[PDB]
């Protein structure tokens, strides 16, 4: 009766080992060349501090040079833009991202900041240029946001093809839900996107051969709602009376065929995909 | 109940009259100000010439200043790009579009040309930057491609709110299907997108309280498939020969209209439905661009 456990910790480790071998070979082929990632943080949130360290540690194990720039809570939009512009022009820097959410005492427009990022270095894939390419089916030449990229990879580890399947995405955020739809749609699923104004959410979820939940409501998607045999991808990271997903795992694992645990599921794959995007940016720059 | 007929010909006429009144008032409020559209053509295709005249005539009736720049077939990519760049920088020009397809004797990359358009003037809404803004929820100020804009307007003329309805889009094209999803999603429908690899397309369509079909397969979506009470938006323009018609051809939609009209509550006929909304929507987008510039 248990669903097969998609082990994001093992799978991300396989990916990071592969990338390390890729990165080793670029240094042997072009000695002294170093792929380089930069992460720009605003404020000092404890969760952002933790997530940034995980990105930095994965990078340094692969042989990527990872720079961390922490700006204080007093920072303004103009200052943030000056750094974006400097990283744009610093040719030693192949990929960079702005960690979200921004922790400033001033108003800052997240979209204007992200959209100043040079699209060739937009490893998080959150620029409108990259979003627009993904949303319209032009996957040849954009970055894809790291969380949905990781989710797509996890779905593929099942061996079950996506084409013609009815997939359901619960959530439509810029970072996960909306690009998750687009990735599923352009891999030929029939995709239903749900959100907070969706009526009869249970009956929608029950149609999902593929289910990707990204809502930030702890365990809200019950196991009864899960289609028997579904692939369940749980993007949730919620702290409770302990970390739980957006899916009620214990009840969902009896119904699903493949499921992502929390932690050890989507989380470590998000970082592996960031590193993959960083190495692609470094490879394209060598031309 | 036979379905209420959404008359695109009347509704587009109401919109064009209203925009004219809007445009008159902006000139009286801010004297000297002239909303301005530019259309850039390459070559001399007969269909493009016809479509451009219709756009220009609608614009001049509204009081929009409409510039037509027709470049010869000998034109190169570099020349086309130089014009795009000049219209980008010409501050008197609020909206512009490149009419497609381009008719040149030289190779020209249509995607690179379109994507050089400044996103703030992209009234046809096809740039990647504008598509991305629409796709991720920035409907306050992005441009919307004219066909799905027209579809959204027609849905609203019913008075039936969109929020929490299950909507179905059959088709995912850059021109119609994909931007149609985004409009529906950001008006709080739960949206299911279908395409050529969708299995059991009939049973998907049957879940649609709102249905927007844009496939180019004549009458493929049968009336049986339609959910009782649905709003049916038919984007199809498919020609079938017919000697009983003045010009020897009939137009049918992507929906089997006669069988679908018994099941739906509101439906768009073909012709006279989505089609005549097209140009009015370009003009509406042009005035939005002019209004934002006035600030
Ligand atoms: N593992 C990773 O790498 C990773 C990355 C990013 C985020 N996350 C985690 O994933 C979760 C969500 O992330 P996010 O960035 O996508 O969040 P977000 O921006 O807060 O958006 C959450 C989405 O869930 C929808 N939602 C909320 N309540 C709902 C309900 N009752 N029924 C249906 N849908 C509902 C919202 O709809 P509306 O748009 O209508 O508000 C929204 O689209 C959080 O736990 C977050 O920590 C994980
Ligand atoms: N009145 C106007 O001004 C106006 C403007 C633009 C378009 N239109 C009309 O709208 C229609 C569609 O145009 P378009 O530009 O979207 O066409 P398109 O670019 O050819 O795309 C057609 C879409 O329909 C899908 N499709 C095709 N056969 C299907 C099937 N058997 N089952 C399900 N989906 C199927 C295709 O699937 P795949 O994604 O799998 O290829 C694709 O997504 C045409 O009749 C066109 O003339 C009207
Ligand atoms: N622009 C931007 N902002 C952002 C992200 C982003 O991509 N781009 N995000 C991440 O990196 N996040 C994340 C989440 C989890 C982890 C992570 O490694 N835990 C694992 C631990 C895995 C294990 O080793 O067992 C987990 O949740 O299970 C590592 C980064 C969250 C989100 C927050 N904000």
């Amino acid at each position: 009766a248990p669903a097969e456990i998609l082990n994001g910790k093992e799978i991300s480790a396989q990916i990071r080992a592969r990338l390390k071998n890729q990165v080793t070979q670029l240094k042997e082929q072009v000695p002294g060349f170093t792929p380089r990632l930069a992460i720009l943080q605003v404020g000092n949130r404890d969760d952002s501090n933790l997530y940034i360290n995980v990105k930095l540690k994965a990078a340094e194990e692969i042989g990527i040079k990872a720079t961390h720039i922490k700006l204080p809570r007093t920072t303004t939009e103009s200052e943030v833009m000056k750094y974006i512009t400097s990283l744009n022009e610093d040719s030693t820097v192949h990929g960079f991202l702005v960690q979200l959410p921004l922790d400033s005492e001033n108003s800052i427009n997240t979209e204007e900041v992200i959209n100043a990022i040079a699209p060739e270095k937009d490893v998080d894939g959150l620029t409108s240029i990259n979003a627009g390419r993904l949303a319209r089916g032009d996957l040849n030449d954009c970055f894809i946001p790291c969380t949905p990229k990781g989710c797509l990879e996890l779905i593929k580890e099942t061996g079950v093809p996506i084409a013609g399947r009815h997939a359901v995405v619960v959530g439509r955020s810029k970072i996960v839900g909306a690009p998750m739809h687009d990735l599923l749609l352009w891999n030929n699923a029939t995709v239903t996107t749900c959100h907070s104004k969706t009526a009869h959410l249970d009956e929608e979820v029950n149609k999902g051969d593929i289910l990707v939940v990204a809502t930030g409501q702890p365990e809200m998607v019950k196991g009864e709602w899960i289609k028997p045999g579904a692939i369940v991808i749980d993007c949730g990271i919620n702290y409770v009376p302990k970390v739980v997903g957006d899916v009620a795992y214990d009840e969902a694992k009896e119904r699903a065929s493949f499921i992502t645990p929390v932690p050890g599921g989507v989380g470590p794959m998000t970082v592996a995909m960031l590193m993959q995007s960083t190495v692609e940016s470094a490879k394209r720059f060598l031309e």
